[PDB]
């Protein structure tokens, strides 16, 4: 219903805050991130409810979308924070880790490097905040009819941002392609992430349902 | 390679297309799929070498891109040929499985329904052959690009090719970048399905370098 520019403003206003973290072992480092993550998830839900077209979906669909996309969203949020910190990841203002410390957790050295590669790619493209919030909304809606019309609106919005940037048509859809292809790499990183979290001993849906309702 | 046109890009990719192989005739499942995939893999190497700008890369990079994308390439091919067979996957012309047949297969418990939905998606989008071969080429160059400027230059060109096909088809410019977005978002799902497959298979850098010595 809305215009390409008020879509930007609405999403920007719905942006979650940057939370603070609470040598490392494997269990203490994953304790830090899990905590930050679970705190971060509360704010993600409130953000999702303010993404245009989300609350119009059934509760069953809202939960399902967040359930499959939550790690993707945390990761692209992490990458966005670490953009101006080459060779490092900004989990929190009080938790900036280089590649060296990432070996505290086994199997995390691979995922770590994939996040750093994404961060450099965003810097190479000089990703804007107006585009970032658009990419993040797409992730929430795509990873899981009405949804596609909303997704089609975000595409127009992204194009609108690139057209106002002074870009000709060729560089516009080229950049659009470049951006969306990164999401495939983000999905990949999430998949490898779920594995590791599954490779651990023992409520998201409970948290999702509790806060969404 | 960077100086081709959209029509020359399409023409090169279409003639680079691998043949649809058959499952081994033996009247008297993962074994059949493994056998089929390994024979398909040999044709994939020949195809990849015909993808514009792929041979401009080093031998090491060619191996890396293929080891990262091979299952995605096989899966999108599976989805493509299963398009006009609703609610059923066409692994081979003589190996056609529907859902209940597929539910009883090793670890295809998750991806079968995903592959069908992807096939449903392409069908209701009316995916053209010219678009398909473009998407498959994109997969080849993009899957391992993060795990280099020439690669992104070829990708941008395949993007230019896709847009041209949509403009010629008679789509408005708004419909053009919308369709392009839809197609590329699907690649995320295909990446997702591949990961699910790789894991199950996990329970190479070698053989590729062997095949590309040709
Ligand atoms: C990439 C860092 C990370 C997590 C993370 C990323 C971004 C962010 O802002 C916060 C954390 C991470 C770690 C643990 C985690 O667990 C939450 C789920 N619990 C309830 C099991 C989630 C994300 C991670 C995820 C999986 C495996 C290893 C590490
Ligand atoms: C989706 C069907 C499939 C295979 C397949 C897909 C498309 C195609 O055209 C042909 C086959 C599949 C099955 C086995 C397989 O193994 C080859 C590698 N071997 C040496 C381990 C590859 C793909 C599969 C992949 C992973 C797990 C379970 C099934």
């Amino acid at each position: 219903s809305l215009t390409a520019d008020q879509m930007v403003s609405a999403l920007l206003d719905a942006e979650p805050p940057i939370l603070y973290s609470e040598p490392f072992s494997e269990a203490s480092m994953m304790g830090l991130l899990t905590n930050l993550a679970d705190r971060e998830l509360v704010h993600m839900i409130n953000w999702a409810k303010r993404v245009p077209g989300f609350v119009d979906l059934t509760l069953h669909d809202q939960v399902h979308l967040l359930e499959s996309a939550w790690l993707e969203i945390l990761m692209i949020g992490l990458v966005w924070r670490s953009m101006e910190h080459p060779g490092k990841l900004l989990f929190a203002p009080n938790l900036l880790l280089d590649r060296n410390q990432g070996k505290s957790v086994e199997g995390m050295v691979e995922i770590f490097d994939m996040l750093l590669a994404t961060s450099s790619r965003f810097r190479m493209m000089n990703l804007q905040g107006e585009e970032f919030v658009c990419l993040k909304s797409i992730i929430l809606l795509n990873s899981g009819d009405h949804i596609h019309r909303v997704l089609d609106k975000i595409t127009d919005t992204l194009i609108h941002l690139m057209a106002k940037a002074g870009l000709t048509l060729q560089q516009q859809h080229q950049r659009l392609a470049q951006l969306l292809l990164i999401l495939s790499h983000i999905r990949h990183m999430s998949n490898k992430g779920m594995e590791h979290l599954y490779s651990m001993k023992s409520p998201l849906s409970d948290l999702l349902l509790e806060m969404l309702d």
